[PDB]
């Protein structure tokens, strides 16, 4: 599994896609994932939540017409989700947050 800051970062730029271990929350839900039970590991072993759109409501991330932001969980293994995420734009700007999108710093 590729689920580290650098790992995923390096992967996105090579391939322009998330590593195989990611799945969207909708897909996770479809598999029986219940956020309140922190059972993700049970229904989809080896997977992490990744690839949903980040609406960037607070305009914290650099904007642009035609720029879409997506997010992915980092350092997840089991149980409840943590606070680490990578933010990637369609033009491949890579940002990180370790505090639940309060703050962001560029990593690529």
């Amino acid at each position: 599994v590729i689920n580290t800051f650098d790992g995923v970062a390096d992967y996105l730029q090579t391939y322009h896609k998330l590593p195989d271990n990611y799945i969207a929350k909708s897909e996770a839900q479809a598999l029986g994932w219940v956020a309140s039970k922190g059972n993700l590991a049970d229904v989809a072993p080896g997977k992490s939540i990744g690839g949903d759109i980040f609406s960037n409501r607070e305009g914290k991330l650099p904007g642009k017409s035609g720029r879409t932001w997506r997010e992915a969980d980092i350092n997840y293994t089991s149980g409840f989700r943590n606070s680490d995420r990578i933010l990637y734009s369609s033009d491949w700007l890579i940002y990180k947050t370790t505090d639940h999108y309060q703050t962001f710093t560029k990593i690529r």
